[PDB]
C-alpha cells in the first residue's frame, strides 16, 4: 500500500527477491563484475528490510521504477562503460525508464559460456553453494536480457536440483550430463518460443495474434463460455504486447493480474486448474501456461448446425465477421485437442475466404453448403506425413532416420552449406523421437511445437546468408503456410554439381578415438557433401556406398594399423564408389 518495495519482499520472500533483483541488474548493468552487482543486491535487500520493519521509513513510499532507476544512475562509472546509456539520468520518470529499455543491448559480444568439468562443477557446488549459483544466474542473465526473470528463476532451481541429485551420485557425469543437455534444449527451445511470439505479434498484427489465442485458449478450456474465452484473449493479447516491449515490473504484474483472475473464476474456465491455484505468487502463471487440456462436454451439437444450416449465417457474419469467425474458431478448436493450432487456422482461413465469396451470391444457402467437403484434403496432409514419418522413424532409429532426411533435404536445397543442413537435420529427427513415443492424439500438436522453433531458427540463418529464394519464400509467407510451404519443396533440377575433391572424402583414424557425437556428425557431413557431388543417386546407389563405408571404418578402427589402414583402403573406396555413382 504505502511502500511496494515492503509488499513485493513479503509476499515473494527473501531468496526470491535477492535472486530477483540479480537477475533484474544483470539485464541492465550487462557489463559490470559479479561481486557489484553482489553489493547492489545486498544494499536494495536491506533497504527493503527498512521498509518492512516502518512503511514510512525513508524512500519507502517511492516506486519500484523510481527505485531502480535512482539505484542504476548510482553506478559511477556508468557512462565511462555503458556511456549513452548515462544520458538516461538526465530525464524523468517514465522517459528514464523508458529511456532505459532502449538501451539495452539484445544480444551482447560475450565469450560463449562453457561447461566446465564435472568435478570441477560438483566441488564448487559443494564448497560455495550460493555464490556457484548465483554466480552463473548471472552469467546467464546479462546473455538473455529478455528473459523473463522469474522464468529463469524457475530454471535455477532446477539446476540446482540436479547437482543435489547427481554430485551425491557414483557415477557422477553419466547423472549430470544427460540432466544438464536436456535443461539446455529446453531452457533454448524456451526462448526462441519467446522472441518468436513477440516478433509474430509485430509482424502480422494483433488480429492474427488473437485468432492464434482463441484457437490454443479453446482447446485447453473446451468447457468455458466464448465470453470468458473472449475476455481472456484480449488479456493475454495485452500481456504479451506489455511483456514483449521488455518492460519486466509491468509485465510482471499484468500477468499476476491474469494469474488472479483465472484462478477466482476457475469453476467457470477449467477443472484442471486446481493445484495451480493453491501455488504461491511467483509459479501461478507460469503452472497455468502448462497446464494439461480439460475434458470436452461431449454433450456437444454439431458444427455444421450453426454454420453450414442456419439460413441466417450471412446475417450473422455481415453484423460481426471477426466475432462470428472467432466463434467459429473456438467450436472449431474445442472438438479438436489433436489439431494443431495452425491447421484450425488453415480452416478458419478457408471458411472465411468461403462466406465472402458466397453470401454475395443469388442463394447464399447452397453457394457455401459444401465448406466442410473442402476441409477434409487439409486435415489430411499433416496427418499423413505424421504416419508416413512416424513408421519410416520406427524402421530405422534416431541416427538412420537423420541420416534420411538429411539425403532428402540436401536434394532439395543443396545450396544451403553442409553445416546448417546436418543441423537443421539432426533436430528434426529429434523431433521424430520427441513426438512419434505418443498416441496419434497428441503427435500433431507435438510436432507443430518444435517445428515452429525449428523452421523459425532455420529462417533465421537463412536471413544472415540468404542462399535460396525458395527457402525465403517459404520464410516470408505466413506462419499459416510456413510448413506447408517447406514441405512443398521440390528436388532442384537446375543444381549443379559440385566437383570431386579427395580432402573433403579422407578419413583419417580420429573418428576411431572420438565419440559418438562426433563420429556420426563427421559421417553425416561427408554424407551431405555425398550427395551435393552426385545429387542423380539413387537412394539404392547411396544406401551401397554408405554400406561400403559403415564397414571400412570398423576394418580400419579394429585393425593392427590404424592410418595405414584408412590411407590405403580409403583410396579403394573413392575409387570404387566415383565408379558406382558414375
Ligand atoms: N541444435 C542443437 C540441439 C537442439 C535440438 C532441438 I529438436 C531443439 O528444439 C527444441 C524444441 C522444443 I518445443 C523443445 O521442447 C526442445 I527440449 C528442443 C533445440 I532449441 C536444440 C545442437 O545440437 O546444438
Ligand atoms: C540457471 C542457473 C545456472 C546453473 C549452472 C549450469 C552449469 C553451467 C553449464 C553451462 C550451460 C551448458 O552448456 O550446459
Ligand atoms: C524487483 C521485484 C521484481 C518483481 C517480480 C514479481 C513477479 C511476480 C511473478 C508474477 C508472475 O507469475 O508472472
Ligand atoms: C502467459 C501466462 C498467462 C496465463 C494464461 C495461460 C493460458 C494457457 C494457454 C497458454 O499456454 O498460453
Ligand atoms: C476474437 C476475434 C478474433 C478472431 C479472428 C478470426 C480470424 C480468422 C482468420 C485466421 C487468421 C490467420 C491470420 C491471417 O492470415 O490474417
Ligand atoms: C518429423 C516430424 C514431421 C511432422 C509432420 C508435419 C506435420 C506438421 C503439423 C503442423 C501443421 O499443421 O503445419
Ligand atoms: C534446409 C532444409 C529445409 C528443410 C525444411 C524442413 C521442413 C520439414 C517439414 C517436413 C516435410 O514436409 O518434409
Ligand atoms: C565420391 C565418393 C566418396 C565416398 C565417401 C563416402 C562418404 C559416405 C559417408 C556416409 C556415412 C554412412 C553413415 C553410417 O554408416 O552410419
Amino acid at each position: 500500500h504505502k511502500s511496494e518495495v515492503a509488499h513485493r519482499f513479503k509476499d515473494l520472500g527473501e531468496e526470491n527477491f535477492k535472486a530477483l533483483v540479480l537477475i533484474a541488474f544483470a539485464q541492465y548493468l550487462q557489463q559490470c563484475p559479479f561481486e557489484d552487482h553482489v553489493k547492489l543486491v545486498n544494499e536494495v535487500t536491506e533497504f527493503a528490510k527498512t521498509c518492512v520493519a516502518d512503511e514510512s521509513a525513508e524512500n519507502c513510499d517511492k516506486s519500484l521504477h523510481t527505485l531502480f532507476g535512482d539505484k542504476l544512475c548510482t553506478v559511477a562509472t556508468l557512462r565511462e562503460t555503458y556511456g549513452e546509456m548515462a544520458d538516461c539520468c538526465a530525464k524523468q520518470e517514465p522517459e528514464r525508464n523508458e529511456c532505459f529499455l532502449q538501451h539495452k543491448d539484445d544480444n551482447p559480444n560475450l565469450p560463449r559460456l562453457v561447461r566446465p568439468e564435472v568435478d570441477v562443477m560438483c566441488t564448487a557446488f559443494h564448497d560455495n553453494e550460493e555464490t556457484f549459483l548465483k554466480k552463473y544466474l548471472y552469467e546467464i542473465a546479462r546473455r538473455h536480457p529478455y528473459f523473463y526473470a522469474p522464468e529463469l528463476l524457475f530454471f535455477a532451481k532446477r539446476y540446482k536440483a540436479a547437482f543435489t541429485e547427481c554430485c551425491q551420485a557414483a557415477d557422477k557425469a553419466a547423472c549430470l550430463l544427460p540432466k544438464l543437455d536436456e535443461l539446455r534444449d529446453e531452457g533454448k527451445a524456451s526462448s526462441a518460443k519467446q522472441r518468436l511470439k513477440c516478433a509474430s505479434l509485430q509482424k502480422f498484427g494483433e488480429r492474427a495474434f488473437k485468432a492464434w489465442a482463441v484457437a490454443h485458449l479453446s482447446q485447453r478450456f473446451p468447457k468455458a463460455e466464448f465470453a470468458e474465452v473472449s475476455k481472456l484473449v484480449t488479456d493475454l493479447t495485452k500481456v504479451h504486447t506489455e511483456c514483449c516491449h521488455g518492460d519486466l515490473l509491468e509485465c510482471a504484474d499484468d500477468r499476476a493480474d491474469l494469474a488472479k483472475y483465472i484462478c477466482e473464476n476457475q469453476d467457470s474456465i477449467s477443472s484442471k486448474l486446481k493445484e495451480c491455484c493453491e501455488k504461491p505468487l511467483l509459479e501461478k502463471s507460469h503452472c497455468i501456461a502448462e497446464v494439461e487440456n480439460d475434458e470436452m462436454p461431449a454433450d456437444l451439437p454439431s458444427l455444421a448446425a450453426d454454420f453450414v444450416e442456419s439460413k441466417d449465417v450471412c446475417k450473422n457474419y455481415a453484423e460481426a465477421k471477426d466475432v462470428f469467425l472467432g466463434m467459429f474458431l473456438y467450436e472449431y478448436a474445442r472438438r479438436h485437442p489433436d489439431y494443431s493450432v495452425v491447421l484450425l487456422l488453415r480452416l478458419a482461413k478457408t471458411y472465411e475466404t468461403t462466406l465472402e465469396k458466397c453470401c454475395a451470391a443469388a442463394d447464399p444457402h447452397e453457394c457455401y453448403a459444401k465448406v466442410f467437403d473442402e476441409f477434409k484434403p487439409l486435415v489430411e496432409e499433416p496427418q499423413n506425413l505424421i504416419k508416413q514419418n512416424c513408421e519410416l522413424f520406427e524402421q530405422l532409429g534416431e541416427y538412420k532416420f537423420q541420416n534420411a532426411l538429411l539425403v532428402r533435404y540436401t536434394k532439395k536445397v543443396p545450396q544451403v552449406s553442409t553445416p546448417t543442413l546436418v543441423e537443421v537435420s539432426r533436430n528434426l529427427g529429434k523431433v521424430g523421437s520427441k513426438c512419434c513415443k505418443h498416441p496419434e492424439a497428441k503427435r500433431m500438436p507435438c510436432a507443430e511445437d518444435y517445428l515452429s522453433v525449428v523452421l523459425n531458427q532455420l529462417c533465421v540463418l537463412h536471413e544472415k546468408t540468404p542462399v535460396s529464394d525458395r527457402v525465403t519464400k517459404c520464410c516470408t509467407e505466413s506462419l499459416v503456410n510456413r510448413r506447408p510451404c517447406f514441405s512443398a519443396l521440390e528436388v532442384d533440377e537446375t543444381y549443379v554439381p559440385k566437383e570431386f575433391n579427395a580432402e573433403t572424402f579422407t578419413f583419417h583414424a580420429d573418428i576411431c578415438t572420438l565419440s559418438e557425437k562426433e563420429r556420426q556428425i563427421k559421417k553425416q557431413t561427408a554424407l551431405v557433401e555425398l550427395v551435393k557431388h552426385k545429387p542423380k543417386a539413387t537412394k539404392e546407389q547411396l544406401k551401397a556406398v554408405m554400406d561400403d563405408f559403415a564397414a571400412f571404418v570398423e576394418k580400419c578402427c579394429k585393425a593392427d594399423d590404424k592410418e595405414t589402414c584408412f590411407a590405403e583402403e580409403g583410396k579403394k573406396l573413392v575409387a570404387a564408389s566415383q565408379a558406382a555413382l558414375g
